[PDB]
């Protein structure tokens, strides 16, 4: 029926593998979380539902299992740049949302359910553009990015694309949902780097970033640019 790829082959087996990997061999020694019973939840969220009719409150259950909260002083956001991020963050024993144990289980997948069936459709799902924009996957990375951002404290990073027009989007997760809803008086140092071998086309004097600066005022949240920087030497030396 519908325009996006269908859900990941055995999504839950893969959910509950990486959520004992995760509890167990990438971040123990808290609390103990029930992986079975994060995996039902995750299953029980969007399971035989409407697959365009997902809100928000469909998935505060199963974010209370296990909230996307990341020590202080280690939380990176980053915003067309998921790839330099996760690099940047694993080099220095940081965080990302993909690091959190909600963000581990879900990172890459895909899902969703139909009306009467207690099965992932695995055909087809939902796309966010041609077909609804309120749907499981979307929402959950929603949800989950400002609940992330809701916990962030102290110093905070994000890594953002220089090598675009603007590197702060107001409409993607990062502009709309994340810095909008940062704990108030965190400090944000934001990294603009661009492709090697490509002269940058933004900058921290640049319109958007600007734009990004305004909304971190109204939130008290302290701000520090740095911009002109290769991929390489952001990375060598942020
Ligand atoms: N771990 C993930 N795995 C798969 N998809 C994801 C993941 N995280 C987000 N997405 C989705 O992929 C899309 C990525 O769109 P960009 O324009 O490159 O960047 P932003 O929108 O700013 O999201 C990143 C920030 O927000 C949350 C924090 F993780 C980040 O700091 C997005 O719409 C999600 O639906
Ligand atoms: C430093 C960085 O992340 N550069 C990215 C590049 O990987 C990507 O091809 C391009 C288009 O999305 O955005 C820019």
């Amino acid at each position: 029926r519908w325009h996006g790829a269908g859900s990941t082959a055995d999504f839950q087996k893969i959910i509950q593998e990486r959520c004992d990997t995760y509890t167990q061999t990438i971040r123990p020694g808290s609390r103990s979380r029930n992986c079975q019973a994060i995996r039902q939840a995750f299953m029980s969220a969007f399971i035989s539902k409407d697959p365009c009719k997902a809100t928000k409150e469909d998935y505060n259950s199963l974010i209370n299992l296990a909230p996307p909260t990341v020590p202080c002083g280690q939380q990176v956001f980053w915003s067309k740049t998921k790839e330099l991020a996760h690099e940047y963050a694993k080099r220095r024993r940081l965080m990302t949302l993909e690091d959190t144990l909600l963000g581990y289980l879900a990172d890459g997948l895909r899902w969703c359910g139909e009306p009467g069936s207690s099965d992932l459709n695995i055909w087809s799902c939902p796309d966010w553009r041609k077909d609804c924009r309120t749907n499981y996957l979307s929402v959950f990375w929603e949800v989950l990015s400002e609940r992330f951002a809701e916990s962030a404290c102290n110093t905070v990073r994000v890594v953002l694309n220089g090598s675009l027009e603007n590197a702060f989007d107001s409409m993607s997760i990062f502009g709309r949902v994340e810095a909008p809803n940062l704990r108030p008086q965190v400090e944000l140092e934001a990294w603009l780097v661009h492709d090697t071998g490509k002269p940058p086309s933004d900058s921290c004097s640049g319109s958007s970033i600007r734009k990004l600066k305004s909304i971190l005022d109204g939130r008290n949240v302290k701000f520090r640019c740095m911009d002109n920087l290769s991929r390489d030497q952001f990375l060598q030396r942020s």
